[PDB]
């Protein structure tokens, strides 16, 4: 189960946060061991689309090869604290799994800058539940930690030591999907 109130960043800009463009993951730490596969890549677009906050992510295991894309349509908790109830779709947007009640994650905004993010997600998924995940974003993919996250990370009380970085693998992302995905 989670166990962490993350807090948002103060000042947190939604606009710039929000931008339609594409954040991948460089950096995570899972809170409960095992939780999930110690080589992944993930990548999310965050945007409004019509006038709503919107996410869509994409999830690659570079070993087995499972892939599956997410669009959520994000409710908003405070500045820089979201629920989003996931649908399961295709890379073009084709629904594979409806979204359902149950089924949802919260996502908190704890730094954010123009090339780099530190977030916090607690996903809620049936009876198939992830325990606290932290991630370091950058606008870039593959980049290199800075230290401005790096001392966002220090400053949430957390050992950057302790993250597995995603940068090793050999993962390629569909950027266009990505920010296609918005709108669906
Ligand atoms: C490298 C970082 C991440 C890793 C290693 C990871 C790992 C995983 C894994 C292994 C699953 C499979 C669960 C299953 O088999 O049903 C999963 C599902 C999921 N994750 Fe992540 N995740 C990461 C980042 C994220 C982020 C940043 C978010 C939210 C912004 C997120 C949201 C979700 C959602 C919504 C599902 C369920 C999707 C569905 O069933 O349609 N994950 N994640």
């Amino acid at each position: 189960a989670c166990t962490k109130n993350a807090i948002a960043q103060t000042g947190f800009n939604k606009d710039k946060y929000f931008n339609g463009d594409v954040w991948y993951v460089t950096d995570y730490l899972d809170l409960e061991p095992d939780d999930v596969p110690k080589r992944y890549c993930a990548a999310l677009a965050a945007g409004t689309a019509s006038g709503k906050l919107k996410e869509a992510l994409y999830h690659y295991d570079p070993k087995t090869q499972d892939t599956f894309y997410d669009v959520s349509e994000l409710q908003v908790e405070s500045l820089g604290k979201y629920t989003a109830n996931f649908k399961k779709v295709d890379k073009n947007g084709n629904v594979k799994v409806a979204v359902t009640a149950g089924n949802y994650y919260t996502f908190t905004v704890m730094y954010a800058d123009d090339s780099s993010a530190l977030i916090h997600t607690c996903l809620h998924k049936g009876n198939k539940d992830r325990g606290d995940l932290y991630a370091v974003l950058n606008r870039n993919k593959d980049a290199a930690a800075g230290d401005k996250v790096k001392s966002a990370v220090s400053a949430a009380t957390l050992e950057f030591s302790k993250f597995i970085s995603t940068k090793e693998n050999n993962c390629a992302y569909d950027n266009d999907s990505l920010k296609s995905l918005l709108t669906k």
